[PDB]
């Protein structure tokens, strides 16, 4: 059918209570055999309602953490000490495997969205999360340990380390909170495709130091209803592309081990189609739209248009080769090519 | 029967007509376990007649381009504009993935070979084309894009874009024709050379192309008679493609206490020998011979010699320990050591 | 039922005579999807008696060799020459694939215990060796080539060929020396150890201060405690460690994560017996009696070790009151004291009460 197409409904729930949940893509790589190389990838969505804690816990993955929606608190737990970060809309952070971090939703009013890329090394695919609290879903990690072990390590009778530390809580692992290097915005940088219709903000790993160590571009893309991202390709970064607000008519177009396919649908919020590299690839508006691409493999990355004005690989192809390529002439090739006067982003309205 | 031989029975026609063909040597891993290191290599061969031009595409892959025999125009497209690089034999160049580029034969009397060497990541040992024009075999890939998105993307009637970039106009990707340049594998003095035989060799250390790829080139050109005497490379596994002459190759593996085995074969032009890393290999000329090693995995690679006199690591092991080593004395090792007053290259003629 | 746990028993014996052995680890994923990570290490154990020498070879992969007992003379063949490197205990070097070496036990009266890390590339999860002597397991790999080939490489007669270098005249690889005397070596305790008290020490080299260990991403650490003593919950950030117990008997506690579900991984390690503990699983050990270990950790760079208990380097102390009193049954007030009552750090009295 279509192995680049992730519903939201092909997300496991971890966790969900009143105030937030956790759910976890599938491995890019369960239905298909198409996605090896994005098998030490893992997609996971967190939201929270208003005044709410995600308890402290580590993973055993690099994490990349992006705002889609509100704002949080983000405290970063090492040996000596602890780092306090304020994210915006926005706003991205790495959080190295093995942080002992929590999240707050300090808002009143406003809903917590956020996107987490996790990349897996300990054991390729798999994300886990070490949580300190005792809750229905999983004792503390720290139980499993023997009473002879707990008494000699906190110096103190089981009973207490028991009653202090270790008994199974009322809530889960998100709960109300009283009161009742750093992060970037994707947008920090003037856009590199900006028209009438669309905008694209792109960081990539040659100009951030986090995203150099996971070979990463994060891209921002906002277009009108009835704008159209042109047929390009990314040379070298599979883009992960998550509808973040609004309707996307996607077509992908891919070479299959033989036949040439078409690859077309309409994405919601939450849905998520990956672009390999190679693979011509365009996007219409069907409602004024926000979407979040994570392109891995990204060093070097170049984009490639097929249609518009600007950095059109076809309109680069001399008349004398155009005239054998395609079956009109140098001249009628060259024309028709310059007929679209817009570049990256164009009217989508049908005629 | 020799998991590392790759006949020249052992490549799939992807394209073949009067002008010329497109060959892809099998997955390495395809018919045994013993090459899981070559999992992400493939090999091409491209024949074309004189005035003929390969239409332009772009590859999912890196390629490596090798002119075996005649001269070539290649031309790569950017976004910008185009770089044209003349190919003569020896010339090689690396073409980064979802570069566009079209091969000109431009000579009147001489066919052109080239060897392509696939470095893939998108999908692990798969290499895609992307041809924009129409043929028998495949549409072009612009064509499956709706007509909306391409009357919208290149602001024209789809009757004109059909008439002008869609209709099959070749039948076939090869026609008749009316920043960092390629390099010669002899650009620089053979590292080996005396009356029997000369190797050329670039490494990554020496060459930039050749870095980002950690492979080395190499060259091999010997006399009908002379012998590449018994030696081993320490990092580098070699895949050897017989160029012109027949080649009288004996690899000594350690396969099922382990089982030795001998693997000993004839190559003639198109045949492909891997020499994996450690093992032990010995090239004897039955013809004046031409052929092009590419070894992956090639930085810090040393050559070690089993026999004659220049970089022999057996010469080395002083006589109290070789007497322990071999049923001679240190001093009979020793002296049959010194015998072969050669290096690298000597007379196979028997006794 | 423990996929981490890979005790003596686990080991083929490559090769053994009188005078020694070679033994190779089982592949760390033979019996479990959970170490993919570990797919192309592997570990060997080379035990020789006094005055022995293991014959010249090259491997097909990288070795990090660790002097566990005793002293080697170590010779590395080049093509133009040969290097002699000195290993007393403690002391390791990275050997390159396709150096030819071989290996000297000069000691008259102590055997040589050494521990080998096989870094495999040509094919991965594979370690072979090239014996040039020709032995009852195996003729010399000089042997394999044809008549012609022989006679013309080295310009001598079959006969001169065969009775100089390749007939069988050792029975094995590893034989008695008549005479011994006829980017170097680091020791594992060659700075302060990184956790010192009167209860344990962990010295602990790294690839940030160790050029041979930073292109292989491996860190050594070596682990001494008193009987009785308790290195206390931790975790490592990204390394996997490979432990080997070395001298006395270990009590591993090893928590894992496998919905995923909670598990206890408990074994007590006696000489030769290894654990894996995959890096972010929590991890603690006692004593039972006075213990020497050796730890092979990798994807070591940037390793963070993060402390569940003790004073010093306790992540869990760090989190403000304000959020320990929300993540814990307890009280902020009740969580900030228990935290406290552990005086000492790292290791403490593992004595029970
Ligand atoms: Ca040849
Ligand atoms: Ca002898
Ligand atoms: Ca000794």
């Amino acid at each position: 059918n279509n192995p680049y197409l992730f519903r939201s409904n092909k997300f496991l729930t971890l966790f969900k209570n009143q105030h937030g949940s956790l759910r976890l893509l599938q491995r890019f790589n369960e239905d298909t055999e198409k996605l090896e190389n994005l098998r030490d990838y893992r997609v996971l969505e967190y939201c929270s309602k208003p005044n709410t804690l995600l308890l402290p816990h580590h993973s055993d993955s690099d994490l990349l953490v992006l705002v889609l929606e509100g704002q949080a608190i983000l405290v970063l737990v090492n040996p000596d000490g602890r780092d306090t970060y304020k994210l915006d809309q926005g706003d991205a952070i790495k959080i190295q495997a093995g942080t002992p971090f929590y999240l707050i939703n300090p808002d009143n009013n406003q809903n917590l969205r956020i996107l987490k890329f996790a990349i897996t090394f300990r054991r390729p695919g798999t994300v886990e999360d070490f949580f300190l609290s005792s809750t229905k879903r999983l004792p503390s990690y720290l139980s499993a340990f023997s009473k002879n072990f707990l008494e000699a390590s906190y110096d103190s009778p089981y009973d207490e380390i028991e009653q202090t530390l270790l008994q199974e809580e009322q809530e889960g692992v998100i709960v109300k909170m009283p009161k009742d290097d750093k992060p970037f915005n994707l947008r920090s940088r003037d856009p590199i495709y900006s028209n009438n219709y669309g905008k694209l903000y792109e960081i990539t790993p040659e100009k951030n130091s986090q995203l150099r160590d996971l070979d990463i571009l994060l891209n921002c893309l906002q277009m009108n209803e009835g704008a159209l991202f042109v047929p390009h390709y990314n040379s070298r970064a599979t883009v992960i592309l998550v509808a973040n607000e609004g309707r996307a008519e996607v077509e992908l177009v891919g070479l299959e081990q033989m036949q040439l396919r078409r690859y077309a649908a309409t994405l919601s919020e939450g849905d998520i189609i990956v672009i390999p590299s190679s693979f011509p690839v365009a996007l219409k508006a069907a409602s004024d739209l926000n979407m979040v691409g994570i392109g891995v493999n990204a060093e070097n990355n170049e984009r490639n248009f097929l249609a518009g004005h600007k950095e059109n690989v076809i309109r680069q192809i001399p008349r004398q080769v155009s005239d054998l390529t395609f079956p009109g002439s140098g001249e009628e090739v060259e024309e028709l090519l310059e007929n679209q006067k817009e570049s990256y982003f164009v009217d989508g309205q049908p005629r």
